């Protein structure tokens, strides 16, 4: 286990949904030999957001992958959780500054990963609910991982979708249409979000090209409120897309697009998209 008084504070690594991530160092020897460690804590304590993150840590503790963030421990109310510090920080900022060094084949590798990842996932029945380039962070200049877990839930035994509307700002801009309309999650909502992701990457991430400026743009800037969301799920409803990325080839948009059916069930599942970048990546070779 680790004791509080030996987390020694760093830096502020982020803020996402209702949790806060920071930089420490494990010293428990206090000769500064300790680990440097990836905390994870409630910006707000509240019995809800307890439980939740209570149900977030088990889901990571089960999660053994070279392509997930480890686990490492809890630090005892005040609940936070330790994982692996991964030198490189999130892939959406990684992309951003390593634009020039960082070419097609190696953002397919970082593809690849995300893929194995997402169907390791789908193996326990566990839903993402937030695939996007800020939740995957980079060990290394050759790998990637999925490094956070605060929206993920567990399906039921008997059904393949699962029903949740949280209070707060939902990342809509990467929902399935049927995440906006009926609240439903499940494995091919996440493969509609993974589209996103490889839109996300084969953009490099350049601001006027984010998916919410691209739907934006398309929907009018006029509309706000909980308008934006109506003119989103009619925007999808007539197949209105976020564009072919500059430089991105036909053959990894097309794999994009087919993330995007309105069709659930036409949608690929993670093994074949996989097995369709690994082969693209293959010829690019
Ligand atoms: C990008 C920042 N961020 C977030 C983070 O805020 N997230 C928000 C929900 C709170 C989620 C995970 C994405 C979590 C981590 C993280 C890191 N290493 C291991 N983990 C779990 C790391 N390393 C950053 C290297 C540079 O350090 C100076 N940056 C992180």
């Amino acid at each position: 286990q680790f004791e509080e008084r030996h987390l020694k504070f760093l830096q502020q690594l982020g803020k996402g949904n209702f949790g806060s991530v920071e930089m420490c160092r494990y010293d428990p020897l206090q000769d500064n030999t300790g680990e440097v460690v990836a905390v994870k804590k409630l910006q707000h304590s509240t019995e809800e957001h307890l439980r939740d993150f209570e149900r977030e840590i088990e889901i990571l503790k089960s999660l053994q992958h070279d392509n997930i963030v480890k686990y490492k421990g809890v630090c005892y109310r005040n609940l936070k959780l330790i994982m692996e510090y991964l030198p490189y920080g999130s892939l959406r900022d990684y992309l951003q500054k390593h634009k020039e060094r960082i070419d097609h084949i190696k953002l397919l590798q970082y593809t690849s990963q995300i893929c194995k990842g997402m169907e390791y996932l789908g193996t326990k029945r566990y839903i993402h609910r937030d695939l996007a380039t800020r939740n995957i962070l980079v060990e290394n200049e050759n790998r990637v991982k999925i490094g956070d877990f605060g929206l993920t839930k567990v399906l039921p035994q008997d059904k393949e979708y699962y029903k949740v509307k949280e209070p707060g700002e939902s990342p809509i801009f990467w929902y399935a249409p049927e995440s906006l309309t009926e609240s439903k999650f499940s494995v091919a909502s996440d493969v509609w979000s993974f589209g996103v992701v490889l839109y996300e990457l084969f953009t490099y991430i350049e601001k006027s090209k984010s998916p919410p400026a691209e739907f934006m743009r398309m929907i009018g800037n006029d509309k706000q409120g909980q308008m934006i969301v109506f003119h989103l799920i009619e925007l999808l409803k007539n197949n209105g897309r976020l564009p072919r990325p500059d430089g991105c080839p036909d053959e990894i948009y097309m794999i994009m697009t087919e993330c995007w059916n309105n069709n659930v069930n036409q949608r690929p599942s993670f093994r074949d998209l996989a097995l369709r970048v690994d082969q693209i990546r293959d010829n690019m070779a």
